[PDB]
């Protein structure tokens, strides 16, 4: 496992989820109204779940060099407690939400992209503290 | 015929996010490079414009393709070879697709100023390309009549 590659899209994450959190207090009706505001958010929510992906594939090549969906990818983290089983499960659907911001689905629905902010808000820190945890135990093996 | 209904709705769509995009030709690229949330308003309305494109050209080139196969970058050139899209236009617009495949991250990495040259590509080619399209969708309406 190659560190900088993990932490790399760890602290884009967390830039990502950084601006993600200045829309946390946006009202409904503001974010149905607001065309621009929806773009935003749909983005950074695609960004951070593609990066998420992304360190999964890259953690899991590693460990098992057997192929995961996207979803399973998350779940398999949790059974070897990269990720805690309970946020793999939590965290899991993330997968389908970065499908459908990439247009793999049918239309997009505002009302659920702005319930995802708040679960992606509170789900992908956590999702960050348990990997760098992991990360900064195999720099501290190495050293 | 769903097809002319198809490609119309998704003329619409590429108009309201031309739009929106059109706030953005006269931003510097200091400005740009400045600000993520211009960026990120910008890189997804280019996604949503390119995807809508793909979509329509797709349903084009279903009618008159028998099942041969083609890249989203070739769709546009065989539009250009039907005479759908002027050639200058189909050749000019074409790598949009390669754009769109880096905006939902088929591969690579994001330069903004590859993305700020592409909002004022857009601006100039993607109007050309509704008003054209629109121009295909009424021959279409007029050959399913007269068939
Ligand atoms: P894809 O087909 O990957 O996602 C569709 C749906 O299937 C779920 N899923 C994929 N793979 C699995 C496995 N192996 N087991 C169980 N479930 C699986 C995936 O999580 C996804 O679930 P959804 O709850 O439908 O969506 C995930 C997430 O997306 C947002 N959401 C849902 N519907 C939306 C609309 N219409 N617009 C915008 N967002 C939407 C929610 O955040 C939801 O939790
Ligand atoms: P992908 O594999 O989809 O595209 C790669 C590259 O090849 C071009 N291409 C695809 N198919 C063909 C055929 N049949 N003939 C000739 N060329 C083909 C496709 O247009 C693409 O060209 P690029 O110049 O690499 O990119 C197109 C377009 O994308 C933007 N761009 C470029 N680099 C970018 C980065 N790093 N970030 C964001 N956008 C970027 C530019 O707007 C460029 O014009």
């Amino acid at each position: 496992i190659e560190p900088v590659i993990i932490e790399t899209r760890l602290e884009l994450i967390g830039r990502y989820l950084d601006h993600l959190k200045k829309f946390e207090n946006i009202s409904l009706d503001d974010y149905l109204s607001s065309f621009e505001q929806q773009l935003i958010t749909e983005r950074l929510l695609q960004l951070i779940t593609q990066a998420a992906i992304d360190i999964n594939d890259h953690i899991l090549s590693k460990l098992k060099s057997k192929s995961y969906t996207n979803f399973e990818a998350f779940i398999e983290l949790g059974k070897y407690q990269i990720l805690t089983p309970e946020l793999a499960k939590q965290i899991a659907p993330s997968s389908g939400l970065a499908n459908r911001l990439v247009h793999e689905y049918d239309d997009i629905d505002p009302n659920q992209v702005f319930m995802a902010i708040s679960f992606a808000l509170q789900q992908y820190p956590l999702y960050v503290r348990q990997i760098n945890s992991y990360l900064i135990t195999l720099e501290e093996e190495n050293d």
